[PDB]
């Protein structure tokens, strides 16, 4: 009986979490911060551009100037934007296109709840824009992931209560944002990274409408 699905983008719809990681690691190393490895990057997944940069700068003893802070965020974004120019429909993760088609057939709303300002560009790259009933603008919320605001806004944008929605996420921060919104999270990734307390699937082929119904029917929510 859920009425909406609230999609993260990066690491859910396609493998762009890998590109954010590579770009943040390159930035960090340029400023002599070598701690952005895959384990540290689990604290960056789902986190805004500025919050990501500050989590990396927290690894250093000294502060950068406000001018350098702004430059660094822009530097990373310009690199990332170059990395994603060749993304195509062939890069949609397994299961995702068919899930979008099945949700529309079943009159279940589809909304994007990505913290990325590059979200709309990436949905166009992948020929997915037409499936979305709404895209929650991440610059409109007052509080970014792990705050629930973006999931609350995604649900509102398609006229469904968060409590009647499922959220799909690959990150610690986004799973917390889903929990605090009222929606039911189903994570994608390693249990070791995302927790043993919610439903986690190992890859996105598991994100079928059949499975979302299976999970919803057992407590949920
Ligand atoms: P999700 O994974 O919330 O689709 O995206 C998150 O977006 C932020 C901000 O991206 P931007 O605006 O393109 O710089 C990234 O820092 C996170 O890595 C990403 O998970
Ligand atoms: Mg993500």
């Amino acid at each position: 009986m859920f009425k909406a699905v609230l999609f993260d983008l990066d690491g859910v719809i396609t493998d762009t979490a890998e590109y954010h990681f590579r770009a943040w690691k390159a930035l960090a190393e340029e400023i002599g911060i070598n701690g952005v490895d895959r384990q540290f990057n689990e604290q960056l997944k789902g986190v805004s551009r500025e919050d990501s940069l500050q989590k990396i700068l927290d690894l250093a003893d000294k502060k950068v100037s406000a001018e350098e802070f702004k430059e660094l965020a822009k530097r990373k974004n310009d690199n990332y934007v170059k990395m994603i120019q060749d993304v195509s429909p062939a890069d949609v993760y397994p299961g995702i296109l068919q899930l979008l088609k099945d949700l529309r057939s079943n009159k279940i709303k589809i909304a994007l709840a990505s913290a990325s300002k590059n979200g709309p560009f990436l949905l166009e790259r992948m020929n997915l824009t037409g499936y979305f009933d709404a895209i929650a603008d991440p610059a409109e919320v007052a509080a970014s992931k792990p705050a629930p605001d973006i999931f609350i806004a995604a649900a509102h944008a398609v006229g469904v209560a968060p409590s009647e929605s499922i959220g799909l996420e690959d990150s610690q921060a986004g799973i917390q944002a889903i929990k605090d919104s009222g929606a039911l999270p189903i994570g994608v990734g390693r249990p070791e990274d995302l927790g043993d307390d919610i439903v986690i699937v190992p890859d996105t082929s598991h994100y079928t409408l059949e499975f979302l119904k299976e999970v919803w029917l057992q407590k949920q929510k």
